[PDB]
């Protein structure tokens, strides 16, 4: 292997590609600069109207350019096999449409670097996100994770590569792609390590055809765990360990590896658990879960990178006197979804929860008023360092599918804080227990009359909210109203100086008795995504 890129680069790119039928050509030109992993590429659709969103081809569309500071060299295959070159392939499954089946040919003709392409897209719905031109045209980042494959001689990546929907909410691509030399001659087979991806997508304003005008930053990195403080090595356990017990068990293993990527099957995950838990003792100790943060490249980058960590304490309490249900120790499975309304012009969030109940192995009352969709009332007022704001929502809850969704406006004109901070305050009532889990439904035995939910929320390295609210029924209507207020955050952090990027992750929620209170408790953690 040699380094033809040690200054700048010339690139030609050429794609032809085929979606449902949809025939389309791209040719792009650019300048590729490896000591600081640049590119710079102007691509046309060469064949008039573009049939798919240009974000979806970012990928396909020179990973030769990375830049692998001086520690690294030993692991960048893509150089060492210039000047012949690679081949390129992909299979790229989009959430709920089809897939692009991608190969391509990454090598110098000249002194130029080219990358030709043949793209087959499949199974795409004419009306979804991609047939039907509904992301954004923002930008795109993500983490490629390379392993070596030695069988072939070369790699295999895999990476999740979210773009954002036009109503705010996220589309998700599966990609899993291989590279294989041209050439004989040797190459560098790497240790796993991952490549670290930006992409910024514009307009010229002189060109009439459709195109994309692409600046990129890619840079290669491994975790180490070295390279991280003890709070953050402890912070990063302690997402594993969500029953604050201070081991990682099995369940927990599979719960929380899973948030790290959706490309991990079942024996995947049995196989990192039996190589990680190394004594054999059924859990992964603190000494263990460092080697398995090495071993398994996403665990710190997915978990904590770019991640503004929320500490939540939670206490429940019941309104009435009436009898409750004490629960058993068992946690909440999470999922949210956060749009925006097309039609609102009011600062507002758009809020869907999944919500399931587990952790009870196998082996009523106020249940009923559940059974039943319901309608939702959520009233909130606000005071962050001085900053006064209420928020107003409405929307439904249906309990038998653990689903609630909710409309929420702030009506004090602009929210001064990101609406992903206020999620877990704006109706853990509306989980699906499990019919062998109905006993310890302490939420729903609290009504019609009842419970208040208290917490204090601890933003790392900012300031904390404290929030009280009270759930009930008033007729056939389920209120939460709640007091919200925040004291010692800075004016730019990423709660006031809104750095938080408009989605949610999923999150396991443990749930324990509390009864002296008669009531429930729960701490747990929230990962807000930076940017
Ligand atoms: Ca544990
Ligand atoms: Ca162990």
């Amino acid at each position: 292997g040699e380094e033809l890129f040690t200054g700048v680069v010339p690139i030609l790119v050429e794609l032809d590609g085929d979606v449902n039928g949809h025939k389309f050509s791209v040719s792009g030109e650019g300048e590729g600069d490896a000591t600081y992993g640049k590119l710079t590429l102007k691509f046309i659709c060469t064949t008039g109207k573009l049939p798919v969103p240009w974000p979806t081809l970012v990928t396909t569309l020179v990973q030769c350019f990375a830049r692998y500071p001086d520690h690294m060299k030993q692991h960048d295959f893509f150089k060492s096999a210039m000047p012949e070159g690679y081949v390129q392939e992909r299979t790229i499954f989009f959430k709920d449409d089809g897939n692009y089946k991608t190969r391509a040919e990454v090598k110098f003709e000249g002194d130029t670097l080219v990358n030709r392409i043949e793209l087959k897209g499949i199974d795409f719905k004419e009306d979804g996100n991609i047939l039907g031109h509904k992301l954004e045209y923002n930008a795109i980042h993500g983490n490629v994770y390379i392993t070596a494959d030695k069988q072939k001689n070369g790699i295999k990546a895999n990476f999740g590569l979210n773009c954002n929907i036009e109503d705010g909410s996220v589309q998700l691509a599966d990609h899993y792609q291989q590279n294989t030399p041209i050439g004989d001659g040797p190459v560098l087979l790497p240790d796993n390590h991952y490549l670290s991806t930006q992409s910024k997508l514009s307009k010229d304003p002189n060109e009439k055809r459709d195109h994309m005008v692409l600046l990129e930053f890619v840079t290669a990195a491994r975790m180490q765990v070295a390279d991280a403080s003890e709070e953050e090595l402890s912070e990063c356990f302690r997402i594993f360990d969500f029953d604050g017990n201070g081991f990682i068990d099995r369940e927990e293993f599979g719960d929380i590896i899973r948030l790290t990527g959706e490309q991990l099957t079942d024996e995947d995950v049995d196989e990192i658990f039996g190589d990680s838990d190394t004594d054999k003792n059924g859990r992964i100790d603190f000494d263990e879960f460092l080697k398995m943060v090495e071993n398994v490249q996403p665990i710190y980058p997915e978990l904590m990178g770019g991640v503004q960590l929320a500490d939540h304490y939670q206490q429940n309490t019941p309104i009435g006197d009436g009898p409750v249900l004490l629960p058993d120790n068992h946690y909440l499975s999470y999922q949210s979804k956060l749009s925006k309304d097309p039609n609102e012009k009011r600062d507002h969030m758009v809020l869907l929860e999944f919500v399931t109940a587990a952790g009870i192995t196998l082996g009523s009352k106020g249940e009923e008023l559940f059974t039943g969709v319901v309608p939702i009332l959520v009233e909130l007022d606000g005071d962050v360092n001085g900053h006064k704001f209420s928020v107003r929502g409405e929307g439904e809850g249906d309990a038998t599918n653990g689903k609630l969704t909710l409309k929420l406006i702030c009506t004090t004109g602009k929210l001064p804080v990101p609406w992903p901070t206020l999620v877990t305050t704006l109706l853990m009532c509306f989980a699906r227990y499990p019919d062998h889990m109905k006993q310890h439904d302490f939420f729903k035995s609290a009504m019609p009359e009842g419970y208040v939910q208290e917490r204090t929320i601890f933003f790392k390295d900012d300031g904390n909210y404290k929030t009280r609210a009270e759930v009930k029924f008033e007729g056939d209507t389920l209120v939460n109203r709640i007091e919200l207020k925040g004291i010692d955050f800075k004016e730019d952090g990423n709660i006031l100086g809104h750095k938080l990027e408009y989605n949610y992750n999923s999150h396991f929620v443990y749930i324990t008795a509390d009864k002296q209170k008669n009531g429930i408790k729960a701490n747990f953690k929230i990962r807000h995504n930076i940017e």
